[PDB]
């Protein structure tokens, strides 16, 4: 199921986020099933912005070759709380973004969960500076995940292979 | 599925609405698929509350024969929008409750719906002061409900039988 | 002013706050300079109510001897947050209410806080089961709101002399 | 004072808003008294970001002839609602900002307002394309802002004078 039983928890998010270092591209390594990710070989790319808060440009390679992508900016309203961001997507209503654990170089944790009155919609997704990412990173992170009582049984590996990704240069 | 496409649509409510006259028992007579009821027979009781609002009582007839029920808090927070309400249900995230139509003496029909990105989650109920409704009302109602992208084959037709739900007293 | 610069802060709040022994009547002993007080010998009256959370009713006596009061609704948006309640009263927009001390017999210090951009609007209370507090207690509270910024010179303390009060009953 | 009596307004907000005719730089000719502008010469530049909405650069001069900016971003959390927007300024909580009316190349008309229990904070600005702007044109805006309670009275006239201002370039 997309809904979950539960409301939304309260995870811990990563201390001291420094969001210049979280800027530039990030590979969909694993994710939750949802409803905005129609392909593979998703990316997300952060830039600076004029603004406060950083610029969103996500892209993916659908079954048909070619490539869907979307703007978005992300903005901490809350500038003490550096990690809990909120994400303004095209053509979206605001979507919450706790990046849950990131070293910057080589993997994040994001975590998003929305309350439905006694049940909640979660996405999470596991992220890397590279199209792979170690087994041993993997398996941490979804440690973390079901601390807080996420079924990372659910979570689909994203198709990262070379060939098949090509298109998205 | 429960959740569906597009960003949640702003129906009208009922004009003038007055919630004393909305008090008392509703029974469900149909209702979108959702995660809250487990089982049939299910009634609203609306009552006066000393404090602003008013109190909440759902009860249903679960398939062992328990009656299960729940207490909440209606607050309409603007009260310029007497129609537009949030419900607070013990140990639920507060949820919308609009009233879009409704004679006070025989039928209302409820919706709810919040945001998930550039998706939507909703309830929709269609409630009467007896535990039937006539087809031509339902109809209507339902047109309502067509006009603003509801899926209206998607409505269960919740059991209201006289013998199935004496439990309930 | 009413209006100071920089952010709400978010002060801790009462560990395992208890609703149930919050109830019943509290008197106004000190509060900051507010716009809805515009008498003494305030009192907030907390009852148990059918729904959710507790009802409210606030009464104080303004210097021409006339009684106001008002009603209101208390609760807690997320449940294991207890002690962050959102007061819903007649005619107003929602407020935050934050029990940030309390031991139910003798006192409570009470907080609330909404952010006007780079500026903005508290409001704070501190509150006996009796008319008058011991001013050790007094002195202790106080202590805790000047350890978030608050400007404990500002505060006004109540009359709460049981004469001038009488009409309160 | 800068907080008054009642709940915010909800006035009408201009229709089919055009955010990128809306771009570029606009003079401050007259606003509400507030706790931000603390000279004179206001100027706002919106321009075009790579995420959503757009960002803002606002300077004023102060007495002492430094000029004073902040930098933020603006974005429509309801894509169709476009004019009414929420403004993400450096270290500030989000506030509302509101294009009342606008025809883009001369004048513009802004509200904000937040509320505050029973009690409301409003911000409101006339704003044009030139230093000045027809006495007309700001008795027209003058006019809307009346009309749903706005104390034009209390309206501040900004120095927008030439050689006070050269400092702003
Ligand atoms: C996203 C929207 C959304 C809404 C509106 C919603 C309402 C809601 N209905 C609830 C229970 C309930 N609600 C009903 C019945 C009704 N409820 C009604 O709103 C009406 C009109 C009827 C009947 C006429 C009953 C019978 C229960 C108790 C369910 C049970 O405990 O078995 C609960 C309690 C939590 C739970 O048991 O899951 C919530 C939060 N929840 C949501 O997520
Ligand atoms: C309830 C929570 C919730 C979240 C978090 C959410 C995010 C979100 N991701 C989107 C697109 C997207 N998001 C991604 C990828 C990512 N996105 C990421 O947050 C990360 C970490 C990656 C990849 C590493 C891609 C590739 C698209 C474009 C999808 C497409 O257009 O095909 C959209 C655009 C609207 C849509 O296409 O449906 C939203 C709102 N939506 C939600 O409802
Ligand atoms: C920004 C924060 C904020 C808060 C918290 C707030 C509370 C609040 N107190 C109110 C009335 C009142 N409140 C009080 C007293 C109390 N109230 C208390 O919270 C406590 C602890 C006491 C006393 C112990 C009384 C006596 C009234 C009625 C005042 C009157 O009608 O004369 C009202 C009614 C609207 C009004 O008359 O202005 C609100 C919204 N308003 C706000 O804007
Ligand atoms: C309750 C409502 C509310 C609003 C709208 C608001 C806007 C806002 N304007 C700001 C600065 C500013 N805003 C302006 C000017 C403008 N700003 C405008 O919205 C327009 C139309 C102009 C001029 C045309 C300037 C010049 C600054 C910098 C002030 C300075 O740093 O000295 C800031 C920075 C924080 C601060 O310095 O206080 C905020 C939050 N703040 C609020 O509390």
């Amino acid at each position: 199921m997309f809904i979950k039983p539960g409301r939304c928890p309260k995870p811990a998010v990563q201390e001291d986020f420094d969001a210049a270092r979280y800027l530039g591209v990030w590979y969909d390594i694993q994710r939750l099933p949802n409803k905005f990710q129609k392909g593979e070989c998703a990316t997300a790319t952060y830039s600076l912005s004029p603004g406060v808060g950083f610029s969103v440009f996500n892209r993916e390679r659908l079954a048909n070759g070619t490539i869907k992508s979307v703007i978005g900016s992300a903005i901490a309203e809350d500038p003490c709380e550096p990690a809990k961001l909120q994400f303004f997507h095209e053509n979206a209503a605001p979507v919450p973004y706790w990046v849950l654990s990131t070293d910057y170089d080589n993997y994040a944790l994001v975590y998003s969960c929305i309350n439905l009155g006694a049940s909640h919609a979660a996405y999470a997704s596991i992220v890397s500076r590279q199209p792979t990412l170690p087994e041993e990173t993997i398996k941490k992170l979804q440690g973390t995940m079901s601390s807080f009582g996420v079924g990372v049984d659910t979570l689909l590996t994203t198709n990262q292979d070379a060939a098949y990704c090509s298109a998205m240069n």
